[PDB]
């Protein structure tokens, strides 16, 4: 076989913004970090 | 009538620390703030 | 129908802005976004 | 089985705390709760 399914099911690349700046698989790495704080006075 | 339901339905009053504590109604006022913040490098 | 309302003595607060900056390396970037909401009674 | 699971390159983080304080006033008092939650994979 010599298929290459990227959009198997739903083809889910709509946006071409990393074909426009190319990409480079990962840019080193990644981290992600969610901060939460709620202040109540009363 | 003279009934004064105040757990009407469903006991909800749990936690007599409002009672421990007594209470003035509201404490001058109410200020309640929700800070969400996200940070993502890669 | 009005039940949940005694008055409208409050004051809402509502902010989010995203920032997003590119400048960390030549294929690294970090983004942070920031929403605040908060309500003031009084 | 474990599909979504190339690797385990990732460290989490996660740390939360409340801070009460009642010095505001005789009847008021400010409480504020952060709760941060970040992932790092590399």
């Amino acid at each position: 076989d010599a298929e290459f399914r990227h959009d198997s099911g739903y083809e889910v690349h709509h946006q071409k913004l990393v074909f426009f700046a190319e990409d480079v698989g990962s840019n080193k790495g990644a981290i992600i970090g969610l901060m939460v704080g709620g202040v109540v006075i009363a």
